[PDB]
């Protein structure tokens, strides 16, 4: 019983965790096999803030203005490539604590676990979701960049996430391991506004039937929703519309509780009109949008 | 910016995870050194064990099966002598907490690390954790430079869902024993001087709403804080908050009025940190620590 937001364990990761250095600017790098991913944005000057041409930058870089540490060894860098936003660094040296691994790039409403880290050194762990603005609410400050996200999954760690800014409202903005930007934000410091955010709905859902699965009810009704009706009404709370997709992928914990999909939207469109008065929901007063289905069917299952 | 509920980074503690079966149940063991510790439970158990011989444990370390070469109890904790110390034993410490400090805890099934979560010892001694069967053994910790201090072992499940444990001495937190018997959690009150870190640390992430001009004395608000079910707040608490009191310019007791307020207006509709209600399981160390990017 009980239900967390809980986070994968981090060693597998932690043993990647190196420290970047080039110039002024030092971040985290991911060593994997014989190569350290990173920012491209560390071989920014001040002057290349808002509009860098990291082409141009990067042909400058000799392999010894990279450094890098990995504990209290220094790698040989010998060799440099940029993969879209993310720097390639070959060293010399295969990290003998790379674990089974791939490269995955999430889509919004997904979580990961991100291991925060300064210094090429893990300060800690804690569960996100890629939000539907495409940016991340994490805990980050100043050098936590290079820090990722990932899942395990039996022994492999799929890594989905490379930290890369703060946009101003405080929230996060970042890559896949293959450079790729989550959102329609560039490594530049030129002014970017994360869009609108709204509430990831098929992950409520999941949270009110782990709800269930913990003993709690009192949320539930005698009505059900056309799934048009569920959409128009979830919509107006800046809810995500939920797809057919969303409903089979909800099929599982339908068929564990006993409670049809579009009967736990009819719950839910409830909640929104009313609020819990007084009451919680799994020690939380608002509606949870930060696990999945498949982190309560894991969480709840095993 | 940002403010989670993080957890210490567990690889260090993932190292010393095993498995232990004995007879038809199989729980998680912490091995560190040449010894392996679990819940007594795997087994009046001095009668019990006398009856065992050290082939009847089976200890799992990955995919190697150690030899168990002695056992002995040290109150609801079971010692099992290995004839290995384990190569990835960290610094360590056994540390008894008390109720309010927070720890992570390592969720491991068959001796396999699963899930990491930060959590609260709550004042009456158990904690709300996430465990399914089979989590018996997992551990709560903390870190402190690289040294890992092993406050917490899992135990059982109590009625309502919550959890109980022991340190790793094998006491347990709480009135709580080590038996198949219906057992009551005591009624629980919120964790007073960790609210008051969390509203620091909403103030330190640009949350200002609730602050208010009005400051209060230690004995007024203790008069409010056992009328809603809140810890006394003592001089040791105003204490410990004074350096998140000199960072955001806000006295102790002046949270505390804001704290007052809140408990008897609500928050209108509003959140702090993205929640709802007042959270109470991150110490001003936490705060501290996570509001400044401390390293392990
Ligand atoms: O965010 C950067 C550095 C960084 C990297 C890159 Cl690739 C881009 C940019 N920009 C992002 C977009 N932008 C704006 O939209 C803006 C801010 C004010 C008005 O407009 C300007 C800066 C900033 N680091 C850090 C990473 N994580 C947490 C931190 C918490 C404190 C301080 C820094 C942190
Ligand atoms: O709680 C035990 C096993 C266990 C060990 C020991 Cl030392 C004692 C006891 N009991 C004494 C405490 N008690 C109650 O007060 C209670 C619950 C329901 C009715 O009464 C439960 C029986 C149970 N394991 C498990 C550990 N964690 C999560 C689990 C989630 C599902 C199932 C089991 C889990
Ligand atoms: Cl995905």
């Amino acid at each position: 019983s009980g239900f967390r937001k809980m986070a994968f364990p981090s060693g597998k990761v932690e043993g990647c965790m190196v420290q970047v250095t080039c110039g002024t600017t030092t971040l985290n790098g991911l060593w994997l096999d014989d190569v350290v991913y990173c920012p491209r944005h560390v071989i920014c000057t001040s002057e290349d803030m808002l509009n860098p041409n990291y082409e141009d930058l990067l042909i400058r870089k000799s392999n010894h203005n990279f450094l890098v540490q990995a504990g209290n060894v220094q790698l040989r860098v010998i060799g440099h490539s940029m993969q879209n936003c993310v720097l390639k660094l070959k060293v010399d040296t295969a990290n003998p604590k790379t674990p089974k691994y791939k490269f995955v790039r999430i889509q919004p409403g997904q979580t990961f676990s991100v291991l925060a880290c300064y210094n090429g050194s893990p300060s800690g762990v804690y569960q996100c979701a890629m939000r539907p603005n495409f940016t991340i609410k994490g805990s980050f400050l100043n050098g936590s960049c290079g820090s990722v996200g990932f899942n395990i999954d039996y022994d492999c760690v799929s890594f989905c996430y490379m930290h890369h800014m703060e946009l101003p409202t405080g929230v996060h903005a970042g890559t896949d391991l293959e450079g790729n930007f989550y959102g329609p934000f560039v490594d530049r410091q030129t002014a970017q506004a994360a869009g609108t955010d709204t509430t990831i709905t098929v992950n409520v859902l999941a949270w009110l039937y782990a709800a269930v699965i913990n003993g709690d009810r009192w949320f539930l009704n005698r009505f059900t929703t056309t799934l048009n009706d569920f959409n128009l009404v979830a919509m107006k709370y800046n809810y995500e519309p939920l797809t057919q997709d969303h409903v089979d992928i909800l099929g599982p914990l339908s068929a564990q509780t006993g409670i049809a999909v579009l009967d736990m939207c009819a719950s839910l469109k409830e909640l929104l009109q009313n609020g819990m008065n007084g009451r919680t929901i799994l020690g939380s007063a608002l509606l949870e949008d930060e696990f999945t289905p498949f982190d309560v069917v894991r969480q709840c299952s095993g």
